[PDB]
């Protein structure tokens, strides 16, 4: 994978919440092989 800075997780993980049930299951998958050994992505999507 590549890497990310916080900010940059912050602002794809503000459009998943957005985003409306449907959608959030196309972005969720998305992010989830892009943020497969970032331990930090999960906690910071929960937290916001």
């Amino acid at each position: 994978t590549v890497e990310f800075t916080g900010e940059q997780k912050d602002a794809l993980i503000e459009k998943y919440w957005e985003a409306n049930e449907a959608e959030r299951k196309a972005i969720a998958r998305a992010y989830a092989s892009l943020f497969a050994n970032d331990a930090d992505f999960i906690q910071r999507l929960l937290a916001h």
